[PDB]
Order: C-alpha cells, then sequence, then structure tokens
C-alpha cells in the first residue's frame, strides 16, 4: 500500500476517466513512480513506504466521479474464486469422466456382451469387405475420440515425463492404452486384408483403461480436500475501519472521522471505544483500561495498560478508552507477522509422493523387459521350431504369434485401478472419522499423521479447559461453607469477572452438594471492591471482602498458613490458586483453577505408550505450566514463547528428524499449527485455529488426537493393501498373457478372461471403517 498501493477503479470502463485520474495524481508530487496499466482499467502508484499515505490520492481518485459510476479505487481480490475454482475443478474432472463413459461404455456394451446376444450379435458379426465386420469398424470409430481427445492429458504426461522423469503413471498408461489401440488396428486392418484371420480387437480395454484413471483422477480432486484454508480471517481479527482523533491536544481539535484501518498511517491517533477491536499496534497516550490481549498470550487475563505502554493490534478493551500514538501499520503489526508465517507455513507445504508414481517407476521398466523377453520368446522359438507350427494361428507368420504374446503382455500388465487406490478409500477417515469425532481436512493430513512420533500441546484451551474453576476448596470465614459460597455469590452480582463466574460456578456445585441452590441472594450492597483486592460488597448487611490481603487488612483479617497452602505449586501458597478468594475470615480457602484435565492424562499416557512423545510449548506463566505438566505427565516445559517461537519449536524438533504435530485451540497455535506436519484444532477453540488446522476435533478431547493417529495408522495399513490387490491382479496375470499356460494346456490369452481383470482389480478394492479403540 504505502509502497505500491494498487488502486482497482471502481465503476470505470471509459480511458478517459482512467486520464483525468492519471492528470490529477501527476499533479500531486510525493508518488515516486506511477505505473500507467491503462490496459485492465487499474493504475499503481508507487511511493516510499512509512510515508503520508492513501488518503489524499483516494480523495483526488473520488474528486473524478462523475456519472454513470462512483469513482472507487482499491486493490480487488479473489473472494470466493477458491470455492468456485474448487468446484469447476471438480465439475471439470467429473465431466472428462463422464464424457469417457458416454463412449467407453459403448465400446464395452458392444464388443463384450452384446456380441454374445442375438440379434445384436448378427449385426455386429455381419461382414464387410473379407473379414472385417461392422463391429470392429464401429468400436474403432468410437474408442478413437476417447484415446485421441479424451487421452490428451496421458499423451501429454508421457511426453512430459520423457527422460526428465524415469517413468509416472502416465507414461504406464500410454503403454498400455496405446499398444492396446493399435494392437486393435493392426487386428482389423489385417482380418480386412486377409480372408481367413480371425481375433478378436482389444479395443475394449483401451477405451475401458481411460474411464477408470480417469476416474482416479477425479477422485484425487474429491479426496484432496476441503477448499484450502482460507487464511482471510486473520485479516478479520482486526477492524476494518475505525475513529481518526484529532482532539483536545493544541491543534489536535475535533476530528472524528471514521478513515478505514488500512489507511490509517505512522504517526496516527485513534480513539479506541470502550470494548471493540483495536485497530492496530500503537502505544497508549492516556487512558487507563484492561484489554483481552489473545494474540500473543492466548489467555484472558486482562492485562494493565497505563499512559505509556504498548497495545497490541486485533485485541479488545474493556474499561473505557484508549487514546493511541500509532505504532507499526501494514505489514509489521502483529497481525501481519500471524499472517506471513501462516502464509510461508502453507505455502511451503510439498506435497507427498504418491506411492502410485514410486510403483510406477520401477513397474513400467519391468513390463517393457518383460514383453520383451516375451518376444525374445516365441520369436527364438520359432527359428530353431522348438514349439509345433500347428501353434500358430491362421495366416500368421512366427513373428505375428510372437507379437500378439508381446504385445499381450503389455496390455494385461497395466494395473487400471491404481489411481483408485489411495483416493478410492475417498479417505473413508473422512468419513467413520468423523462419527469418531476428528474431520479431517483433506488426505495429506491422514497421509502424514500416521508417523507422528512428537506433538506439542496448548495448554489453555487444549490441555487444560481455559474457563477458571473453583475445584480444590477449603472452608474459612465464620459462616457454613454453603453459606461461605453464599455471600461470595451475593457479593458477585454486580461482579462480572472470570473468577467472578468461577465462584458462581463452585457455588452452583456446592448448591448441588448442600441439596439444591435454597432460595437465593441479593445485591452486591455497598460495592466497596478496592484495586488488585478483590470482591467486597454488603450483601444482606453483611460486608464480605472476597479477595486478597489488601482487603483482608482492609479490616484487619490476619494473614496465615492458609495464604501459605492455596497457591505457588497449584496449593501450595496464596488462597486460591494463585489469587484471592477467602471471603472474610480464614479456616482454610479455595482453588480457582483451570479446570485440570478431564481424560488428557490418560491421553498423555497412551500418547506415550504407542512411543509418541509429548511437549507443551505455552504462553502462559512458568509457574502454571509447572504444575500441570508435573500432572499430566509431559516432559520439557518451554513456556512464555509468543507464536513466532511456538513455530520454532515446531521448525526444531522437525529439524531433528520427527515428523511432529501441533494440537491447539487459540490464534496463537495458527503459526504452529500450519507449520506441523499434521495440525490438530480444538472445535472449542478460535474460529481461525479451525481455520489454519489439517484436523479439526470436534469432540472437545486430547484423546481424540489418540483417535487421529490411530485412523491414521490403519489407512496406510490398508493402504499398501489395495496396491498389493492393485498390482497383484495383473501382476499373475503377465505370465498368462505371455502364454506360460500355453505349451501346457493350449489355451491362449482370453480377450475376456485376461482382459477384466480391473473390474476384478478395482471391486477388490473395498475399505472397510470399523475403529475405535480409546
Ligand atoms: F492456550 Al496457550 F499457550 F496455553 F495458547
Ligand atoms: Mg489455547
Amino acid at each position: 500500500d504505502v509502497n505500491k498501493v494498487h488502486l482497482k477503479l471502481e465503476g470505470v470502463s471509459s480511458p478517459e476517466d482512467i486520464k483525468l485520474i492519471q492528470s490529477r495524481l501527476e499533479s500531486v508530487e510525493g508518488v515516486n513512480n506511477v505505473e500507467c496499466d491503462t490496459a485492465g482499467q487499474t493504475i499503481i502508484v508507487a511511493y516510499d513506504p512509512d510515508v503520508t499515505g492513501p488518503r489524499l490520492l483516494i480523495q483526488c481518485i473520488q474528486d473524478a466521479a462523475q456519472p454513470p459510476k462512483y469513482f472507487n479505487a482499491s486493490l480487488y481480490s479473489p473472494p470466493k474464486q477458491r470455492e468456485a475454482e474448487r468446484h469447476h475443478e471438480i465439475r471439470n474432472y467429473r465431466n472428462q469422466f463422464l464424457w469417457s463413459c458416454l463412449f467407453s461404455v459403448p465400446v464395452f456394451m458392444f464388443s463384450m456382451v452384446l456380441p454374445m446376444i442375438s440379434p445384436f450379435g448378427d449385426w455386429l458379426f455381419y461382414k464387410v469387405c473379407n473379414n472385417m465386420t461392422i463391429g470392429m469398424l464401429l468400436r474403432w470409430l468410437l474408442c478413437s475420440p476417447v484415446q485421441f481427445i479424451i487421452g490428451w492429458r496421458f499423451y501429454v504426461g508421457a511426453y512430459h515425463a520423457l527422460k526428465r522423469g524415469y517413468s509416472n503413471m502416465d507414461v504406464l498408461v500410454a503403454l498400455g492404452t496405446n499398444a492396446a489401440y493399435f494392437y486393435s488396428v493392426y487386428i482389423v486392418l489385417k482380418a480386412l486384408t486377409s480372408e481367413s484371420f480371425e481375433g478378436q480387437d482389444f479395443f475394449e480395454t483401451s477405451a475401458m483403461l481411460i474411464s477408470f484413471i480417469l476416474l482416479g483422477k477425479y477422485l484425487e480432486v474429491v479426496a484432496k480436500g476441503k477448499t484450502s484454508d482460507a487464511l482471510s480471517k486473520l485479516t478479520e481479527l482486526a477492524p476494518e475501519t475505525a475513529c481518526l482523533l484529532t482532539l483536545d491536544k493544541d491543534g489536535n481539535a475535533i476530528s472524528e472521522t471514521e478513515i478505514s484501518t488500512q489507511l490509517l498511517q505512522r504517526n496516527d491517533v485513534i480513539k479506541i471505544v470502550p470494548g471493540e477491536k483495536v485497530p492496530v499496534d500503537g502505544v497508549v497516550i492516556k487512558g487507563q483500561s484492561h484489554v483481552n490481549e489473545s494474540m500473543i498470550t492466548g489467555e484472558a487475563r486482562p492485562i494493565a495498560k497505563k499512559p505509556g505502554d504498548k497495545v497490541i493490534g486485533g485485541t479488545v478493551n474493556d474499561n473505557g478508552c484508549i487514546i493511541v500514538k500509532v505504532t507499526h501499520v501494514g505489514s509489521e503489526t502483529a497481525l501481519s507477522q500471524i499472517v506471513q508465517l501462516v502464509e510461508a507455513a502453507q505455502l511451503a507445504r510439498a506435497p507427498v509422493q504418491k506411492l502410485a508414481d514410486r510403483i510406477s517407476r520401477f513397474f513400467v521398466p519391468t513390463v517393457v523387459v518383460a514383453a520383451f523377453l516375451t518376444w525374445l520368446g516365441w520369436f527364438v522359438a520359432g527359428q530353431f521350431d522348438i514349439y509345433p507350427r500347428e501353434w500358430i494361428p491362421k495366416a500368421m507368420d512366427s513373428f505375428e504369434l510372437a507379437l500378439q504374446f508381446g504385445i499381450s503382455v503389455l496390455v494385461v500388465a497395466c494395473p487400471c485401478a491404481l489411481g483408485l487406490a489411495t483416493p478410492t478409500a475417498v479417505m473413508v477417515a473422512t468419513g467413520k472419522g468423523a462419527s469418531q469425532g476428528v474431520l479431517i481436512k483433506g488426505g495429506n493430513a491422514l497421509e502424514k499423521a500416521h508417523k507422528v512420533k512428537a506433538i506439542i500441546f496448548d495448554k489453555t484451551g487444549t490441555l487444560t479447559v481455559g474457563k477458571p474453576s473453583v475445584v480444590q476448596t477449603k472452608v474459612f470465614s465464620k459462616i457454613p461453607l454453603l453459606e461461605l459460597c453464599d455471600l461470595a455469590a451475593g457479593a458477585e452480582a454486580n461482579s462480572e469477572h472470570p473468577l467472578s463466574k468461577a465462584i458462581v460456578e463452585y457455588t452452583k456445585k456446592l448448591r448441588e452438594q448442600y441439596g439444591s441452590h435454597s432460595d437465593h441472594i441479593m445485591e452486591s450492597k455497598d460495592f466497596e471492591v478496592h484495586p488488585g483486592a478483590g470482591v467486597s460488597a454488603n450483601v444482606e448487611g453483611k460486608l464480605v471482602l472476597v479477595g486478597n490481603k489488601r482487603l483482608m487488612q482492609e479490616f484487619e483479617v490476619p494473614i496465615s498458613s492458609e495464604v501459605e497452602g492455596h497457591m505457588s505449586e497449584t496449593e501450595e501458597l496464596a488462597r486460591t490458586c494463585v489469587l484471592v478468594a477467602i471471603d472474610r475470615t480464614i479456616c482454610g480457602a479455595l482453588s480457582v483453577s483451570d479446570p485440570l484435565k478431564p481424560e488428557a492424562g490418560r491421553a498423555i499416557s497412551y500418547l506415550s505408550s504407542m512411543g509418541i512423545s509429548s511437549i507443551m510449548v505455552t504462553g502462559d506463566n512458568w509457574a502454571t505450566a509447572k504444575s500441570i505438566a508435573k500432572e499430566v505427565g509431559i516432559g520439557t516445559v518451554f513456556a512464555e514463547i509468543d507464536p513466532v517461537g511456538k513455530a520454532e519449536k515446531i521448525k526444531d524438533l522437525q529439524m531433528k528428524g520427527l515428523t511432529v504435530a501441533m494440537v491447539g485451540d487459540g490464534i496463537n497455535d495458527s503459526p504452529a499449527l500450519a507449520a506441523a506436519d499434521v495440525g490438530l484444532a480444538i472445535g472449542a477453540g478460535t474460529d481461525v485455529a479451525i481455520e489454519a488446522a489439517d484436523i479439526v476435533l470436534m469432540r472437545s478431547s486430547l484423546e481424540d488426537v489418540i483417535t487421529a493417529i490411530d485412523l491414521s495408522r490403519k489407512t496406510l495399513s490398508r493402504i499398501r493393501l489395495n496396491y498389493v490387490w492393485a498390482l497383484g491382479y495383473n501382476v499373475l496375470g503377465m505370465p498368462v498373457a505371455a502364454g506360460v499356460l500355453f505349451p501346457f494346456t493350449g489355451i491362449r490369452l482370453p480377450p475376456w478372461l485376461a482382459g477384466a481383470c480391473m473390474a476384478a482389480s478395482s471391486v477388490s478394492v473395498v475399505c472397510s471403517s470399523l475403529l475405535l479403540q480409546l
């Protein structure tokens, strides 16, 4: 923008408006260079970064606004060309497959079944000049558009494999189809020029092969995955617009405009309404407020902001107005950095080498060195006359018999349903797995998740629940435990703090313990709360003081061994988890803790059992991290980590060889979620976390990570199969094709009983869905 703002003109279709805009911009000095893209109805404005800005230039653009339209100008980007392109590619591959069918299914409805049945068999076998029957001409005409139009893909793929590669799937399809087709043409032309030469055409296999490979290509796209990721959600985290200030301070007087955030630049001033998305990162000038910063820490403690510190963009304040001088803009904001990190991570995810290419790398050489040896068989057996003369068919020479057997090897050896081995599972895991509670956003995720050997874990939200709860509780003030929490909640009426919610929830749990929620409370009379202190109120004529040492010594409540028994470890010091909660008098304490990890303990234990290690890269306090990791069983406890560092840890563990996996919930995890080989997002986390992962965990349960890994292992089993079941049918038809049986049984190649191995091959590729082991 500030370097090169792209101004795609809106409502402009005539070059005269573009020229007027160009003249107005040339009348303005400060622009380093204007790249005049007259063809395209856009103008490029190149100038120095970190100076002035769009505003005046955009106003100059607007000044030419005359009928019939208003002359807006801004870089336009494809809004949903991703989903449109996904749908169009799926539809295009489907259309190619169906078009291939609507000529191949003809060839196979013809000379596979209809010749067997009359009267159609009579018409097909009704002869034309010499022995060429009209069936052969019809099939030659019908299969030709397939092989020579629909199959340009295969020919160009083979020619691009050439020598730069060794042999891909395309060359294998090329050999199969072309050998069958040209041998069929040979057969037909010879039957035309001969008088007794019989022999069916192999036109069926050539056309029918194209259908299956296209089916594989179609299933490739469908099973590739949902429309990429949609980074955009990060950009939506920042507000699209804000309010300029220019108010009070000497010259700054009144100017409460509503300029969009993009046009806001360096050395600007903004207003920040109480409770709204902070436009960009900056340094506050005046005002006291707390900000729900979840872009670095990822935790929901309202952090203090006094005039002088730096506020991070894409954040939400609560306590009043905050007046900010604008720091780094554009590509230097925290959200910006997140965007580049996630884009780089996603754009560097190289696709896995399909084993079909690996198989075809060796298999294609094998077929050629097998057909040639088959030819180097029967042929040399003809020169020395080992095989009896009567074996040769009518009107054929020893060379032709060798060719019949040699070309037969090529046709049968083609594996047909090899493309339908990875995508033919349509990733059934994307399926049964969804029922289990795992939604795989692709197939690459499933492919890479089996080899996971290490897995990182966010604490807040992922390992721990995240919303504080009062769990490890005790007694205290000189009123009953039930009355303790009753008066506490009474004080918590006007209070709407996270710890207030936790106190209310613990109160509900004890009301369950103490029968039910008999009667109720009254409002926070004399809402006396002091800074830091806690929650104080005169509820029911009782001046309660739920809080810390300041509020205890406010009424002079002695500090004793329970302010030394309920934090630090988690329950070893000040009398709740890390904090307040003692009410009025002391006999014990509470524990406003993050509600542990219902099953994550056994989850981590099971993960360690299968050899997968475990890491905890959080962003919260070292002290909190210590206790949680100690209790669950995690090893290394790298904490106080920013999103960039979270990505760095993943990259480091990748460098040492292990294939790692990120499990996260927040926007913090996104750089690490994308960077990891297979990112797992908790379905109760931020929407952009769901966005950036490869696997999303709907049912919030860390045990679903175990389920995902198991479902990824059980789909590499049964993907090594369905390669075995794909190749094997052709491999154990190659000897039959070569004619090994022929000396010992006298049975030649059946045009049907060995050309329709793809029916056996494809149908043999079935995938089972019976999983989950907790
Ligand atoms: F939820 Al975290 F570091 F524990 F982002
Ligand atoms: Mg989290």
